[PDB]
């Protein structure tokens, strides 16, 4: 069990499945999402990369470096690709899984979805998640989630735009989206995303600093002590 | 052009047009600049009230250098620029509202960034729109091209207040605003300019990016078809 | 000291109290708050610095002290403990900065937040860097331009308040359930890293204080401030 790809009209569906149901962002999952974006980009008809979970879990992030680098690179590709990456959340989004939804162009979630940053419990900081989470929600919702470690409901997450829309069925919301999206030329989506990159204060240096700090932190005695147990 | 009405502590600049699109023409952009000159020379004027007519606020540009320069003045002028929206605000018209100190709207108002449909990016609108709403609401509007209701625009502060009558809200805000010295308005606005990460260099980037895109093959094709 | 300190399980409570009820931030009160944080930091069991007001006022701002105020807010952003501003009533001017600089703002429904500085020809220079980080640009700008207070419910819409509750002490006790599971070294690492996640720096504080000291000596401020104090 891993990333299942299904082609639908104008959509490439990338369904995260896992043997344990945690839908962790293993190197295998990150490569598979990377190759899904490759497939989606190579199709002149594909307008959306639909990112989703299964069994009440969207994604719980990296399991316990090389992972952090490919996670950061994959989130950066989401920000530049000339197609709409739509995170369809139906359940648990935790840690890196929050960053994976936050990096998408749109987050569409069901009412039962929860979003959390439990990293501080293991002596970690979600270094890799935060630049893209802060861009989406502002500094305070991201900070309050990191500090508290408590999950936030989809309706709550919609108040600070971590969720773009709470709906009964995210697949139906993606089909609604396609009506307006199929009218846009992929070159314009690419230009639109390139210009928005310059509309925020974070850079390629932010990614580098995020990875440096994440690896420093995971080697610290408190993170070491907690992760072992 | 721009119909101008002097009221107590207020200069009302009403955008009017034959087609009802209330497009920002070079002549409309010139008149709004002159309205601001009038507003600034009147020691008693505290508000430049910007509004549309006939269910349309403003539908953007018909140029980009004047539009950027006018929005920049809105952020500097030592008076409150209040955009009173009662209907449609699209593309450049969203930027003219977003650059105002306050956006006061009726429930029937809608805000949209339809630029992508014609192969464009709203380059000139986004620096000021992103400062007002944050990154994600601006980005979702531009990617989707779909209009947002005034109530929804109020959730991410594209609208400051949804009210039945914006002229009544401007009269209510005059109660506290008349008590402030124009020099304090000028100092507040200047200081707040340093409280965000955008500069005057953002304005030249926007203009260069828009002028490149407007001559791009997708934009040339779609715009030729829109006008023919 | 104008500040009452009380030790509770995992908590240091710093209650602002004043005979004039304004809970002003004087040199003496800012020093007491800095010493309180020194005490919270020296106690390994202390996880929260609980900052609150009394008798319907949280804090109405400053009584130089501007540098002390800016340095205290900066400490709040790095200290390896959770600073929680429990608001029950009036937070004005500098008082808004003192709350917005806390990790969490927990308020009762009757609470109001305002930036009346433009009334005395001032700009809330020292408040705005931490306020804008918390609420974004527009809510902070509308508050300063209008000078009109905002209810706790409306302040929660733009995260100036993290939660509106009937009892902020009960909400702090609820926070402790998860906070006590975190190592203080992690809180400090989290806060340091979050410092790198915004565009403001140490330079922003010095700019803020230079601008405020210029404005307090400007003709409009000198006249209105003189009018007020006389």
């Amino acid at each position: 069990r891993g990333v299942r790809l299904t082609a639908e009209p104008h959509v490439l569906r990338a369904t995260l499945t896992s043997p344990d149901g945690l839908n962790s962002l293993s190197g295998a999952a990150l490569d598979a999402l990377g190759a899904a974006l490759d497939r989606a980009e190579a199709d002149p008809e594909c307008r959306v990369l639909l990112l989703e979970g299964s069994g009440g879990t969207f994604c719980t992030g990296l399991d316990f470096g090389r992972g952090g680098a490919e996670f950061l690179a994959l989130m950066r590709r989401f920000g530049e690709t000339p197609l709409a990456v739509v995170a369809c959340v139906d359940g648990r989004a935790a840690g890196g899984g929050v960053g994976l939804a936050a990096a998408a162009d749109l987050v569409i979630a069901t009412e039962r979805s929860e979003f959390s940053l439990p990293e501080a419990l293991w002596g970690l900081v979600p270094c890799c998640v935060l630049p893209v989470l802060v861009r989406r929600t502002g500094f305070q919702p991201a900070y309050a989630m990191a500090l508290s470690t408590q999950p936030v409901s989809a309706r709550r997450a919609a108040d600070f735009r971590l969720v773009d829309e709470v709906v009964p069925d995210p697949d139906a919301a993606v089909r609604r989206l396609l009506v307006r999206l199929t009218r846009l030329d992929p070159a314009t989506i690419g230009e639109l995303k390139q210009y928005f990159r310059a509309m925020w204060f974070t850079t390629e240096d932010t990614d580098a600093f995020a990875l440096r700090e994440f690896t420093r932190l995971i080697d610290s005695p408190v993170a070491r002590r907690r992760i072992t147990d």
